[PDB]
């Protein structure tokens, strides 16, 4: 019986573009239908905001009230770890909830990145496997492309990061092509935007 | 205040070998220091089976016991999708509490492994990444280990599976190993275990 909140980050690929827009998103949940009012406060690095966006109430299986708020961020401060709290306040609430998140902590480090080209015995099919390795890189927040000849490139799969002993993550994203378009030479482009980068951005080209 | 049960399968190696032993792990947290008792009812696709072992409570920091009850399954009975149950029975529990799992049905597919030797910018650290990409694959359920010379190697990291858009899954496994022992044409591999391919078992080697 009591409301709890919980606090989210934005996406890594919001943070490091900046035509996509990074929020926070507060949520509250447990809220009864009896008190389904809900007001939030909002501080970054202490300083109160008042241009987030609350999102209507919406009622779950749980018979109780699922209710949002989502904080726009500026790219800037997200990078530079100013903290972001998310003050509840309910009526069936005995003293406000308050919450913080921010950039993870650390020191930020840059990702190596290799590109590996096909198997010898993927030569075989059709179709053949490029391959980027991205390693070394902290925090976990990055996003990845890949392009050729200028334009975007539709079917890679990425994995999840993965935390390796030294306390940095690596991962591998697969990017499949049609023999026939790597066999020409055409030159494929692994795409890494990530924070630890100069200008936040790296390519690294594969082909032969 | 009051029980939890969690419930997980077998690792995916034991179903696949006919010398391990799977077994899924019913385990219960959050019991009460003064009902310290727990009994256990294993439910394999309905009729009730009396063999599972029960392991002695071990408490934990925060001050609540850790109850846990394994059954050893028999390897093609998870294969063919029959469904495990544990109901758990407590004191401090008014209602029984029940868990179940079973293989995740659809029709299996065959793993291609493909082996991709070090990146050409990467030969000049003192540390290389031996690259297994492991791709096409149904379920998720897989184990994947390196060998060298017959002897295994432990210092990799795998993935996880990552879900294409086809409907099946791939990961990347990263064996790291002194670039002394790659230049001098040691003969690596990666074994890769999977239901669907011929013996469970395949192995791709990887030098030059
Ligand atoms: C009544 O139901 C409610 C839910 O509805 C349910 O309806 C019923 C009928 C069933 O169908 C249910 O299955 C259904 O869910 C219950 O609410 C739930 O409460 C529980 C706990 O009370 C919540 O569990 C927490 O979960 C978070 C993870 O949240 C994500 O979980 C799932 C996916 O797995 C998802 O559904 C959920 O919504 C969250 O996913 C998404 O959330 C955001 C959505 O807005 C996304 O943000 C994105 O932001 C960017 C911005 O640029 C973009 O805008 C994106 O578009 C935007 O979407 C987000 O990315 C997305 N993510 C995913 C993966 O989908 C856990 O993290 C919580 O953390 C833990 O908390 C406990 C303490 O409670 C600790 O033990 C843990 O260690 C951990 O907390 C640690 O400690 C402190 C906090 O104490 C932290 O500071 C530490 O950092 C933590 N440590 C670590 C390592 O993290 C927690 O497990 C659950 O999410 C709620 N469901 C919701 C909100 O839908 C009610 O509880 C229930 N009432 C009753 C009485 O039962
Ligand atoms: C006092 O402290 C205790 C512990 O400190 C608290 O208990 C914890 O409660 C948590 C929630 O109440 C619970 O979270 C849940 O986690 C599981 C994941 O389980 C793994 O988590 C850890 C690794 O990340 C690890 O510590 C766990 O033990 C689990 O790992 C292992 O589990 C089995 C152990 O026996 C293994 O089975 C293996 O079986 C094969 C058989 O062939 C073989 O025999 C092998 O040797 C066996 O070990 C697993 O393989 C092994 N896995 C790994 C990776 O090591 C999540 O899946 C849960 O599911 C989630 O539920 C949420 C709702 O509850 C839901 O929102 C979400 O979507 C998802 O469904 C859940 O998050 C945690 O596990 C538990 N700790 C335990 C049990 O040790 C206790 O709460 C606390 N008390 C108070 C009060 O605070």
């Amino acid at each position: 019986g009591g409301p709890s909140v919980f606090l989210f980050p934005p996406k890594p690929k919001d943070t490091l573009m900046i035509s996509r827009t990074p929020e926070v998103t507060c949520v509250v949940v447990d809220v009864s239908h009896e008190d389904p009012e809900v007001k939030f406060n909002w501080y970054v690095d202490g300083v109160e905001v008042h241009n987030a966006k609350t999102k209507p109430r919406e009622e779950q299986y749980n018979s109780t009230y699922r209710v949002v708020s989502v904080l726009t961020v500026l790219h800037q401060d997200w990078l530079n770890g100013k903290e972001y709290k998310c003050k509840v306040s309910n009526k069936a609430l005995p003293a406000p909830i308050e919450k913080t998140i921010s950039k993870a902590k650390g020191q930020p480090r840059e990702p190596q990145v290799y590109t590996l080209p096909p198997s010898r015995d993927e030569l075989t099919k059709n179709q053949v496997s490029l391959t980027c390795l991205v390693k070394g890189f902290y925090p976990s927040d990055i996003a990845v492309e890949w392009e050729s000849n200028g334009q975007p490139e539709n079917n890679y799969d990425t994995t999840p990061p993965v935390l390796k002993s030294d306390g940095s993550f690596f991962l591998y994203s697969d990017l499949t092509v049609d023999k026939s378009r790597w066999q020409q030479g055409n030159v494929f482009s692994c795409s890494v935007m990530h924070e630890a980068l100069h200008n936040h951005y790296t390519q690294k080209s594969l082909s032969l």
